[PDB]
């Protein structure tokens, strides 16, 4: 994955699905384009492989549950999302929280085949446990600050600057970003502060009067620093 | 939904994935309106949207987990599913089984949204329990019998039978679909014949090195009757 | 299981655990004796063997998740339950909702151990899928209400109405109980009089100050009517 | 908990089941006593509490999915367990794995609460995530070889091995044992050969015509190294 990043996950947000989807990820993409900034986007499961061959910047999965393709009626494989036009899956998220045993298989396949990969966690302790694991970043997220607006960056900084020192005292291979009521800019500038390469965010984006407008608003600090 | 369907579920088989989902959904859509049949597709997650917007054709979610939209990454909701252009849902699925609880607010929630639901059960009994919380149909589907080309038509004809019998006696509104193993044309026929309304298929169809052809095959009984 | 019948669930309180497990289930049993009433008794898993040995009333198992005995470490097998002592098995409680598969698997097995079944259901649509897998009982069981003292026969009666035509309209042999709320003699009364057959309860016994003497008190009605 | 440590998982067999759970326990804690060794033994939830009054040796649950008591039908939680008289808790084995969130969650109540515990893993990577949260100790568990008799120590040496340097490398403080398919004293002897602080096991003990006389053959190398 590229260096500084930022993550734009749709959920399941009525305001990012069919088309929407598609608009959202195009506005993403104007947004990287004019700032020269990798901005990611990660659609609901039904759009991913429209939204893939939409746009140009990366799509991530919101999560995966099975290595592999073949008989697996309503799962996610890996392997599926590589052959939809995705570009890396995000694991373990606070809404969709993972099986140890699962994740650990989860993210060496995903690997193998290419994919980036993000393993979130609620706090430092398990974002190093997921660490140990081998993703390419791990997002440390307070879950009660998600969908707040009350920035996990100015509002809980310890629990990213103790994920930042354990993760590059063991893993340092292992980037940390993160997110949880990131709303402006400047909530971003201070995740970059305090030693994340770079950030994780639905709300603000998603829920935007101006997509466009919002994304370059929280962007625009990774092409400053 | 309409009368006698066919079902053709691409699980996350590779041969039905990215690209492949669209042509073989394609394929499908050629033999409905060739043998003027009902046939249906159910994608992977990930193409759900994507072959949703190239066919006119049903389109159906292989599983879903979750009643509407809002914070529920890597989750898939009703609501998002009509949003990505689907017209049902498959429930309870033999690889994806649902708690009682969990399906009987699915189902309700699925058909107050104008989505078609099909909820699958193992035997008689299960399916007999899956009729109760009132689905537009219900599959009864042996897990022993799916992806071995042993045709339940042929293998388990009294599984039909018993759940024929029992719904038909308790909520004779309720269809019941049937599917497992089927890999001919005759499989289908001889499905019906026990009085079944349709039925479900993987393997026969996705992994045919004619698709179109294989197809027509399996839904011609259909037209027959 | 005996005709009229008043289970007291300790759920996991602490306020019942460890040897009051064994205090409570005494406090039951004298009560049972002293009114001539059928009262059963649901101690945390942890207790089942040991309030098994203690007492001579029937002693329920909270759940179970596994058929048979085997490699199913940390499980909760139906033949464990059996060869620990335990009279019968309360499945899919709303706490520990089940698999729609596992439950029907679990009921049947249930009933060939010779082990009493009570299914919990939210609603009667629900206590009716319950109702067509066989168990001696279901107990329809509003989740709004558990544990408020809101009795569902006195806020809800209509639910136990519902549940209690639909059932006996659709599998007679089986029997209709009801529970959430339940904190006196009068919603005990007022149960059976809309016909259930008997009652569920926790909160009411578990954390009384006079175990015995509230136990009284809601048993008191299954001797009168 | 004690330095090198042999613990008998009695899962959900049902030659350990019922009274056979306190036999069982019993003939553990002569064996423990006649070696001045460290033997815990594992029993079924049900037979928790009973046994745990029944011996004097350390009593571990075989799981948990609850942190405090409350309103947890059907569920073990920690708080329930020390109240039955556990001195620990086995979580996250292969039969009953669980999510790397809840895992930390329960890892830290367990400690808070006194109560010794071990995270299993299959792999050396998943146990070292597993160390990462920082149990008592990580047993490393092939699932391959459970209950099959080919002991870890002859058939995957290897996979204790990197575990111990993985773990000694980053979480010192860990201890690491490790199980399945130990049959004989030789294959512990074996195991505690490869840096093993302990061993877990099932079959052997559970399923030896003579428990006391296999248990002392078992136990017999922790009291030479």
């Amino acid at each position: 994955m590229r260096l500084p990043i930022l993550i734009i996950n749709f959920k399941a947000y009525g305001e990012a699905a069919g088309k929407r989807a598609v608009e959202l990820a195009k506005a993403a993409e104007r947004a990287a384009r004019e700032l020269g900034v990798n901005i990611v986007v990660a659609p609901n499961h039904l759009e991913l492989g429209l939204v893939s061959q939409s746009v140009d910047i990366p799509v991530y999965a919101q999560g995966a549950d099975v290595e592999a393709g073949g008989a697996h009626t309503a799962h996610v494989s890996l392997e599926n999302i590589k052959e939809a036009g995705g570009s890396g899956v995000i694991l373990n998220h606070s809404e969709a929280p993972l099986k140890l045993n699962d994740l650990a298989r989860l993210v060496a396949k995903a690997k193998s085949l290419g994919l980036d990969v993000v393993v979130c966690a609620p706090d430092p302790r398990t974002s190093l446990a997921a660490a140990a694991l081998g993703p390419h970043a791990v997002a440390v997220e307070p879950p009660e600050l998600i969908g707040t607006g009350r920035a996990v960056s100015r509002y809980k900084p310890e629990a990213i600057v103790e994920t930042v020192g354990l993760v590059s005292r063991h893993f340092p291979e292992v980037s940390v970003i993160t997110g949880a009521g990131i709303e402006s800019g400047d909530d971003v500038a201070a995740a970059l502060r305090l030693g994340t390469r770079g950030v994780l965010l639905a709300s603000a984006a998603v829920k935007a009067k101006d997509p466009y407008a919002k994304i370059v608003e929280l962007a625009k600090p990774l092409s400053e620093l």
